[PDB]
């Protein structure tokens, strides 16, 4: 309808665009202000009316999108169920109301876009992403059996050992704090200790890197397509369609 | 044989793949679960018995695979080796049972194509890693030498050089841990640690990197072996083919 | 006119640039020596009356540019407005007067064309950016409410949590000084520090990595039009000429 | 002349580089063994005339070099004049004998490649690494002016502050022992330090992965001129090659 045609104008224009992004640093900018514990009643209170007001707006825009383009139909985009998802959960009275900032990301095309290429690059990591989980888990077991009797506040149980071996892996004083007190008891836990951070830092430095070089390629996809309408044809295919002409003027030569 | 054809197209199947890695994920959750020592002796047992089932479905699967393909045959791949090596070490009554639970590497072919990348991209690099090897045991010659008998613990010998010199290579505690008190008896020591630091740090992020850039490329090949049947050529041998077009266009030209 | 002229290539000369650089290094060199407290009142005197004369070069050397180029004009330029300010700013009696040894930048053109790749780069990673600034506000909010009352000189107000969160980020004492104290009264703090780390250093590197990527094909072209006069074209662009002209001899071909 | 081919061949072939690689190791293993301090007089003699013999070896080998080749003339090889130094210098009763294992790298040709694409891409990092100086230095002496009567063992001269400032760009220990010390006198010193932290963690990052990318195509073009006697051409070249092509085939048609 008109009706529907107007109000679906208006979501998309970049001034609606413009208030709701205000509103969500407005809602971000009075959630901090409520982490003082120094305000006063009357303060905590005004802030708090603030954020409702902030949300009445959310629950507005909302609805107006559910209207315009329909309820199939709006729910139809991941961004629109996350919005959605974010702002009902409001409704119900979980604690952490600082999460709706996170709307900034689904509300601003460039920071939408460079989300979704991180997101479209996860499943090509999965097997790298398994890998670390495995190495993880038999480091886990192998620690708890090797160490946890004689150091049980760092290896006691499977929980303790994967906290542990995380930090081991960060090199957050995994000599100073962890193997050489552990090695004043067992001589050769080096011969454990520097194999699993020369394999899981090489691992995560992998699957940084599969994420990075995947999500930049998408992004520079995506970013063309919005502006544009369409996205660069790679190299092999200009060398095959150039391959293709080459044939054609072959078979038009030498004969007719 | 028929029979013979019959039980490689049961293996090869996607159904059996699915009841291998059931089982290898049973396997390493009963192993996770007796590292608990709080459990009772009837828990422990059953959990026992249970990793027994696990590794004679193993034995059965091994011994089915050595019949389809053979006894050259079989072991003519080194991830048919690697399991085989695996489940026949747990007949002989080391310690580390949780091992079995790389099976799942060699079980998955896209776990498989991400690990035989980065073996195939170890060659490669090999003369980056002797320069490491080199550069790691000159420095711990002269750290054993220059600080040995002044720091006994961290330079005493050879092996506790090497141990402390991994360390400052991480940059674990290398300044407030190691190198200022080494500097309060040997002012000058940072003419040492500092282009040790840099030099290793260096060299262990060259290697990393090549690695990472060899195993993706590689593993990029194998995956369209494995789906389509073959790989991408190189854009310089898709430039030589259309040069060579270029040539035979040129040559059935300006004469016949 | 004939003396602008004649100045406008003394000043463009490298023998011009080569004393300017000398001057600069000259009045580090001196500001550095200054540093010293032990020095007497006539060593200070002195070395003070050498950074009196550094200053007055840079006003003589800024006040030719302006003649021999214009005052919209000299102006024009960023790195001329750079300088302008640094120089201007002394003469006003801020403490700080070893910032003008970034003057050394402005002045070497290399260095000048390293800089501005990596001034060019930060639009193209704003987004990126901005992720990491939103991630970083929600979690110093989070930390704040949660941990604030217990643990007040880390986390209690928004400021103290940028401050640990950002320290958290770059891995240091994370565990042994920040989480497993945490733990000890949160025992599922590891919930909210462990998934903070994974996001904001890959975040980190993949702002850094989105940098020194662009950078560096910026400098590239950067360099070759300050050497040649142009830069070169895309391997895109040079594919779709060659395709252009297998489309201007297909034309002239198969007829006339 | 024909011995003087004769001793050419044989330093050229394989089995002289094995048997002066093994030298070379037996060498690099007994001055290993000389940094034990419980070793007796006869062990301690026994293992210095060892480190005697193999040195006599070397100084007949770079003699051999002297003549089969010439003295402007062998020489001419940056790889021969540095084998010269460190064998010459023994003959000189600096304490570091050890630096001869360093020879490995110029007796082995795949480990040399990678050393001398380390160092052909140096040059084209030079600006960047200029860049860090400029930074470390304005850095260290703001430092010393800021908080070097405060913190005098972390900033009293130009000296410490270097040392602690690149303690700080590792990221070691510079919070818990640096930064949150500080700010109980100065409580605005995180605008310097994280700062600082930011720019430095970019910049050394940014010359290494200069240093890996440069070296890496510089090896790959090293190892194929050693292997082939060539190596390959530029995309970009190929390219205008096939340009070319297209232009003489362009020429030839549509007259004559
Ligand atoms: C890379 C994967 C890294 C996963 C890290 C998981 C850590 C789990 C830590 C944990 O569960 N506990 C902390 C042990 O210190 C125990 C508490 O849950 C109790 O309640
Ligand atoms: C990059 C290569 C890094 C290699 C690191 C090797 C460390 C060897 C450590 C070592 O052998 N000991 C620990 C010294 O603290 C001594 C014990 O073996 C005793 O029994
Ligand atoms: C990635 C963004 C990281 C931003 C880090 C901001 C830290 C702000 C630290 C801060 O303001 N204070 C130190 C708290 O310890 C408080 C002092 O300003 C008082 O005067
Ligand atoms: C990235 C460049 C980093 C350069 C680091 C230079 C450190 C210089 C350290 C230094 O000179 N001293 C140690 C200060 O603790 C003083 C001693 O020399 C005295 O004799
Ligand atoms: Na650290
Ligand atoms: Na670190
Ligand atoms: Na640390």
């Amino acid at each position: 309808s008109h009706m529907s045609r107007k109000i679906r104008d208006l979501i998309e224009s970049k001034r609606f665009q413009n208030v709701i992004t205000a509103i969500i640093v407005l809602n971000g900018a009075v959630l901090g202000l409520l982490t003082d514990t120094t305000l006063s009643a009357s303060s905590q209170n005004l802030l708090e009316r603030v954020d409702q007001l902030c949300l009445t707006i959310f629950i507005v825009e909302i609805s107006l999108k559910i209207y315009a383009y329909g309820v199939r139909g709006f729910f139809r985009s991941g961004w629109n169920l996350f919005d959605f998802v974010i702002v009902a959960i409001a409704l119900m009275p979980r604690t952490f109301r600082i999460f709706r900032v996170m709307r900034l990301v689904s509300v601003i095309p460039t920071m939408r876009r460079v989300v979704q290429g991180m997101l479209l690059a996860l499943p090509g990591v999965g097997s790298v992403a398994a890998l670390l989980t495995v190495v993880f888990y038999i480091a886990a077991v192998m620690a708890t059996n090797l160490y946890g009797a004689t150091f049980p506040e760092w290896f006691g149980d499977l929980s303790k050992s994967l906290y542990t071996l995380f930090q081991v892996m960060t090199l957050e004083s995994w000599s100073m704090g962890i193997v050489r007190p552990v090695m004043n008891v067992h001589p050769n836990a080096w011969v454990f200790f520097i194999p699993f951070i020369m394999l899981t830092t090489f691992t995560v430095l992998n699957l940084f890197i599969g994420i990075i070089v995947d999500a930049m390629a998408i992004t520079k996809e995506q970013e063309e397509e919005a502006k544009t309408g369409h996205h660069q044809e790679p190299i092999s295919q200009t060398l095959l369609h150039l391959g293709d002409r080459l044939d054609r003027i072959e078979k038009q030569l030498a004969q007719n």
